């Protein structure tokens, strides 16, 4: 039992990183078989941050512009071509290194892993979750920008995240490794801001259902409710709404522990109207939403990967 | 900026988990060089369990007792030991992959990485603190024992632990590498029980500046106040004595804020005193002490390990 903030073995993703220099300017990218995907800012001089004109940016440049450094070792780029607000650095080696793997792109509610990288070396592991205004609440430095983000599928590692900058609120944006951005975000020195959030419901419900699995108890109660009614007082707390699907997604969970998805909702209605009154769930005194009920049953059941 | 819970990339710690099998009993062991280290308790049926004598089960084990499984390849063992509480197998192949390392054992209040692993397979990553009892909040279940936390520095994997039992409570308790326990537990099902906790004062203070690094500063004020009166406050709330090698410690923190630490203290107090009233810091609504002023300036200005 305990119920950890746990992100995936980070060893597959360590192997493709590298380091990518253009001008003056240093950044993280990733390296897959003969290709090196980076955020395609890496083009810009501080004067073309502002407003640029990136087909005229990279038309500009040539292939020996661009050093890639592969721990101690030069790899020469032999091509280059963007791709939406990546670039593509095609290189004269594949790497060895890597993995089987996949581009997804995920939604928001969705968890994912992120290895925070410098000059090409990661530096630590977290986890994160998409938020419903496609921001990330990360741990971001100058120079980590083409960190990635991934989840592991067993022996497959599925990339969903590739780090392009920071909000003025200290909150984190980026592409999928298509080089499409999530959210109305662009790479270019703008006053975009984040914009409001909410809570995401089935997540908070699906970590209710760890604490019980984990003995805490006392939030529960004999209640119940119906879905129309619970999502009434969602809309009030500023939660987003609970869908039949969530609920059908929660089933096991509520099966592992006896207790129905709608009696959990009439639980977490009463944590919202009257607060925790000095009691922690799971070590925390807040709502805790970003845990995916698949990060639930995944670590209070116990699925490795290979 | 942002904080997050961050552990070490796990790569180097990956490359040394195979699956120790005796009986029954299937757990994790470290294969370093040509030896792999797992707890003794492997060796055990489960009415051995109970009150065992570790020096008579093992002159009654042979070599060929023990499989070792490192990936989809046999390990042929040529040779056993007992260490402490940990049991040392020779084997006939040394770890290519071994990194470079220390067994190191560590400090309560002291940080660390935990690579939670099933049959030999890492399934997960997460950050600890060892407890001032000498537990650690962990997330482990069935066959996580033999499972290893660490801490890098810089190539250099020091290892600080290894897993050996969940306790009554749900924490867990285990060993360094020399196979001695931390804490007054033992590798026997006895009533064994944490016992109590206290909160770790330096490292709440740290997690404090951290968040005036990253813009939260509602608790700041012009108060300020002396060591022993901060500490006559810390020992009514279970918190454990400041001292002044802590305050030299957090000096880094200070100069970078312009937060003296007696005034950070202050703060504290207050807090200690009034609690948040509805508002949080860096995402929390509890004081969060399992992040060392060392773990905050490594995040809060960014090194790397290569
Ligand atoms: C990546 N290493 C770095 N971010 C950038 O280089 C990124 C690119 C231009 C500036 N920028 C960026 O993040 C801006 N933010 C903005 O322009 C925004 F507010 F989002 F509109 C700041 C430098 C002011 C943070 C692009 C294309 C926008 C980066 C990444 N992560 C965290 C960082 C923290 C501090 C400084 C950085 F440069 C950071
Ligand atoms: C490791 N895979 C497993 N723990 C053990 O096998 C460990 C060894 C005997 C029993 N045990 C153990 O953790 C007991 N706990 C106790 O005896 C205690 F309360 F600590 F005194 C329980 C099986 C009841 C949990 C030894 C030498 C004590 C393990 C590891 N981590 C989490 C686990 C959760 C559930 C079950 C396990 F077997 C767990």
């Amino acid at each position: 039992s305990g119920f950890r903030k746990m992100a995936f073995p980070s060893g597959k993703v360590e192997g493709c990183m590298v380091q990518v220099t253009c001008g003056t300017t240093t950044l993280n990218g990733l390296w897959l078989d003969d290709v090196v995907y980076c955020p395609r800012h890496v083009i810009c001089t501080s004067e073309d941050m502002l407003n640029p004109n990136y087909e005229d940016l990279l038309i500009r440049k040539s292939n020996h512009n661009f050093l890639v450094q592969a721990g101690n070792v030069q790899l020469r780029v032999i091509g280059h071509s963007m791709q939406n607000c990546v670039l593509k650095l095609k290189v004269d080696t594949a790497n060895p290194k890597t993995p089987k793997y996949k581009f997804v792109r995920i939604q928001p509610g969705q968890t994912f892993s992120v290895l925070a990288c410098y000059n090409g070396s990661p530096s630590g592991v977290y986890q994160c979750a998409m938020r419903p205004n496609f921001t990330i609440k990360g741990s971001f430095l100058n120079g980590s920008c083409g960190s990635v983000g991934f989840n592991i599928d067993y022996d497959c590692v599925s990339f969903c995240y590739m780090h392009h900058m920071e909000l003025p609120t200290g909150v984190h944006a980026g592409t999928d490794l298509e080089g499409n951005f999530y959210g109305p975000f662009v790479d270019r020195q703008t006053a975009q801001a984040a914009g409001t959030d909410t809570t995401i419901t089935v997540n908070v419900l699906a970590w209710l259902y760890a604490a019980v699995i984990n003995g805490d108890r006392w939030f529960l109660n004999r209640f119940t409710t119906t879905l129309n009614d619970f999502n009434l007082v969602a809309m009030k707390y500023n939660y987003e709404p609970l869908t039949q699907d969530h609920v059908d997604i929660l089933g096991p969970l509520s099966a592992q522990t006896g207790i129905a998805v709608l009696d959990m909702c009439a639980s977490l209605k009463e944590l919202l109207q009257n607060g925790m009154n000095g009691r922690t769930i799971l070590g925390s005194a807040l709502l805790e939403d970003e845990f995916t009920p698949f990060d639930v049953v995944r670590q209070c059941s116990g699925v490795t990967f290979q």
